[PDB]
């Protein structure tokens, strides 16, 4: 199997953990997607990282998809529940996650633009996605829908999330306020999955 | 159930030509998610529809969570096969057409830019996104990976995706040496759920 990806990514080390933690036998392929030339496309037309490549040639895309690919691989651990719905609660989740990283992927490319072509109207609309979405993350861990020991696709995600916003410096306030979120993510932070693909940083 | 929306999405339309097609009833909130003042974050934090909530206050997101949920109900027609890699196979592409669907819409954002603020690199390289996109389909209907007459999610998908292409004015060459992709999509277009949800053009 190959997992076409970039060092940066988070929907990238969301599968990356989620393969180091089952034991998967992986190779990586390190793409750069926003260069002119680069070799995304032949694995997605979309032009975006990750990839899943099976060792029969099929690409497989994007990152929540592959995600459930590799679920039905059905390898300790699990990282989805069996029960159709309650998988799909934590789907959910997980797509509460990826827009985070949606929308600090949008503000790290609108800051990327010429200063002349950039929209502050943009910057703060993505940053008010994060808070408000951070903060029904906290409210889940309140509640009991999460637990700050909760190790699966969606706690994975959140923290793929949370450690771009930091590796980014997008929303420098996340643990502001939200202590239960600080404690999940700490404690997904302390697996070795998490600490071999931490992002590079000069 | 609500269906949280805007009349010109085609991540929304997907989800009402589900529903229509099935039989379900359901009632529409009209939502504007790109002004300043709208009603979406109290569905979403993340600010985007579509948004489907329950008759017990869940709200699903994003729009293909939402389209596993509906399927998940197991109400005629089947939208999805019932094995499970078959299943993931059709939500791939699924994912594909969402995909032209985001290229679309980024597209359509960069346009609504102030004329200083605009990336003509931004609108090539999402417009060779949708090409590359595009072709990959036309590869599935000749390979019989889908089929003209296949009616499902996956296709779904693709008919509200080429729609959008077609009502923003993106990608006029779509059809062009297509032809299978132009079969397919006009015969999901004579549909009547297809009719019923056309995006309003002045
Ligand atoms: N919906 C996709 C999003 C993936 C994504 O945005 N990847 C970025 C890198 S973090 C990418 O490849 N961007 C290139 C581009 O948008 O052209 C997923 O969940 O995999
Ligand atoms: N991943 C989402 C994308 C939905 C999406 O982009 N919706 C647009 C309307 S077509 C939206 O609400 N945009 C508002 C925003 O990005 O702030 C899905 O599949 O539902």
């Amino acid at each position: 199997m190959k997992l076409v990806g970039s060092y940066t990514s988070p929907f990238v080390r969301k599968l990356s953990i989620l393969l180091l933690e089952k034991g998967i036998t992986f190779e990586f392929i390190n793409e750069l997607p926003y260069n002119a030339d680069n070799g995304v496309a032949q694995f997605n037309p979309l032009g975006k990282v990750p990839v899943l490549v099976t060792e029969e040639g099929e690409c497989w895309f994007d990152s929540p998809i592959i995600a459930e690919y590799i679920e039905l691989m059905n390898v300790a651990p699990a990282m989805l529940p069996r029960d159709p719905l309650e998988s799909l609660r934590v789907r959910k989740i997980e797509a509460l996650a990826d827009g985070i990283m949606d929308a600090g992927l949008v503000s790290v490319r609108e800051q990327a633009r010429p200063a002349a072509q950039q929209s502050e109207d943009e910057l703060l609309r993505q940053r008010e996605k994060i808070n408000r979405s951070l903060d029904v993350l906290e409210g889940y861990l309140v509640d009991g829908t999460l637990k700050t020991d909760t190790v699966n696709l969606a706690t994975i995600a959140i923290a793929c999330a949370v450690g771009y916003l930091n590796f980014r410096r997008v929303a420098p306030g996340w643990c502001v306020d939200r202590p239960h979120l600080v404690k999940l993510v700490e404690n997904l932070f302390s697996r070795e999955s998490f600490a071999r693909t931490e992002p590079p940083k000069a």
